[PDB]
């Protein structure tokens, strides 16, 4: 028994809410909430602007000297990094971009990262800004993500189509 509410399962394993992943991961603090992030972490917009803004920026700073050290991450990868005041864990995922190119097939590598954590809390990667079609996201994250995910979907319109159009 775990603390996400108001959720609609899908799957064994994979559950959606109409929800703020700021908002939600305030109230439940969860484990882990997973970041939209890019390879250089820079937390601009989407997700991640807000993410790093509910942190007051120290989302940011522990980013820039985690770069300083270790480099740029790969599309596809990930990196574990603090929760700040959101969540114990922040498991930042950089999913392919599509408004830059990259290759769509990254985005079931992406999702292979949260098999490392029992459960999280997530947004649909490479959804957004990131350009990709949400309802291909959701397809892969159910056919990839083994371990227990809650994904929160800001848009309340698409939300109820990811729902209303799940196979
Ligand atoms: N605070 C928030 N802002 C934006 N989105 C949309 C979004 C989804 C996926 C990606 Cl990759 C980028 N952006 C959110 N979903 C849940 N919470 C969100």
């Amino acid at each position: 028994v775990n603390s996400f509410s108001g959720y609609l399962k899908l799957t064994d394993n994979v559950y959606i809410k109409n929800a703020d992943i700021v908002e939600e991961a305030k109230k439940v603090k969860p484990t882990v909430v997973v970041n939209a992030a890019n390879v250089y972490l820079k937390h601009g917009g989407g997700v991640a602007g807000a993410l790093n803004k509910a942190t007051n920026n120290a989302m940011q700073v522990e980013s820039d000297d985690y770069i300083a050290t270790n480099g740029p991450l790969k599309v596809g990868g990930s990196c574990v990094l603090s929760g700040h005041n959101l969540a114990k864990h922040c498991l930042h995922v950089v999913g392919p971009n599509v408004n830059k190119g990259e290759d769509i097939q990254l985005l079931k590598s992406a999702y292979e990262n949260f098999n490392q954590h029992e459960v999280l809390l997530a947004p649909l990667l490479s959804a957004g800004i990131f350009g990709a079609d949400p309802i291909h996201s959701l397809r892969v994250c159910v056919d990839t993500v083994r371990t227990n995910v809650y994904l929160a979907v800001f848009d309340k319109n698409l939300y109820d189509k990811l729902v209303s159009s799940f196979l």
